[PDB]
């Protein structure tokens, strides 16, 4: 029933554009929507976000997260390792690379989602969510070497998967940080699972 | 270390703006960022709510109630948690219960409400509260739930068993062009990993 008729550039930057989208509502009535897109896609998706499951024997399984200053938020956020996928990179390869860059950990692909939307009322940004395990007992992960590209400043925060939501709520309480919605949703479902 | 120096408007629409953000990096170097923000945020603790709605029904498996809508930014149909912006002076809990009723017909009961979490913090300042709500599907109020879609809202309801949520999402994705939301996919993934 519904579809795009046309778009109108409102404003284009180096990284992001605002369009005014004209679409046909299912009654036959034409309507407008202000939409954001990145200027960077070719690709399966804009980005990958990595769920990294750090597995060490005789230890709790942890989920590895990153803390970074996010200029649009004006503050520090707690997030899954993530970045944009390069021209000709697969989502998997991007995932392993971003994970190593942001955390120093070297991991193995467990599974890879289809492209999923980030905020579909506002943008067209999509990602692949990529579940990766990290054999934390392997010598290559003993003193993990985080290799940031230019301007990245990433703190690594590993939390136990069995108490993830309580641990995240504590950090928010004591630290004035914003947790990412996908991180919080995953933590919620860990508690909700039956 | 890091903080905002200035926020210069690039373009302001009726509902979304684009800003040039100048900030201080942790090396003491000034950098900039293109940031998206909504124009609708007042004193609300967040832009919006998303509802994790747990439909409970004696001798049924618990379902997660989802919605499918056309999303003009995406140019297609998306499957999401029920969600909407918080009205000025409305509480997040109130906004969740109202939005859930408008989009699905169901009258829920509040279970928990997250702090403000960031939607896509490399891109925008947008935040939500994620509100978990139980729906007593044995209550006669919830028997034949009628959506009250607002002007230009056209929402289909999709209830899926919690115990098979990821496989059922994968099946819906397999059989038609539609994108699953990242927060939904994240929650379904954690249901599997638990
Ligand atoms: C009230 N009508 C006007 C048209 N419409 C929008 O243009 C819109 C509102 C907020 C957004 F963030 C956005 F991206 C788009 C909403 C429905
Ligand atoms: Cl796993
Ligand atoms: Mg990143
Ligand atoms: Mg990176
Ligand atoms: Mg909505
Ligand atoms: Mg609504």
């Amino acid at each position: 029933k519904q579809y795009i008729i046309s778009e109108e550039l409102i404003s284009e930057g180096k990284w992001v554009k605002l369009e005014k989208t004209t679409y046909m509502d299912p009654t036959g009535k034409t309507r407008t929507w202000e939409s954001v897109k990145r200027t960077t896609r070719k690709q399966t998706a804009d980005g990958v976000a990595v769920i990294p499951v750090l597995q060490r024997t005789l230890h709790y399984e942890c989920i590895v997260l990153v803390k970074q200053f996010r200029p649009p938020m004006g503050g520090y956020c707690i997030e899954f390792p993530a970045g944009l996928i390069d021209d000709g990179e697969t989502p998997e390869a991007a995932a392993l690379r971003e994970l190593e860059e942001e955390t120093g950990y070297k991991g193995d692909i467990a599974e890879c989602s289809p492209a999923v939307c980030m905020d579909p009322g506002l943008s067209n940004c999509t990602i692949h969510i990529v579940t990766v395990t990290i054999n934390g007992d392997d010598a290559e992960n003993a003193r993990p070497k985080p290799k940031p590209g230019d301007g990245e400043f990433v703190e690594v925060i590993s939390l136990p998967k069995n108490d993830l939501l309580q641990r995240l709520d504590a950090l928010v309480a004591e630290e004035h940080l914003t947790v990412d919605a996908r991180v919080y949703s995953y933590a919620l479902a860990l508690k909700h699972a039956n």
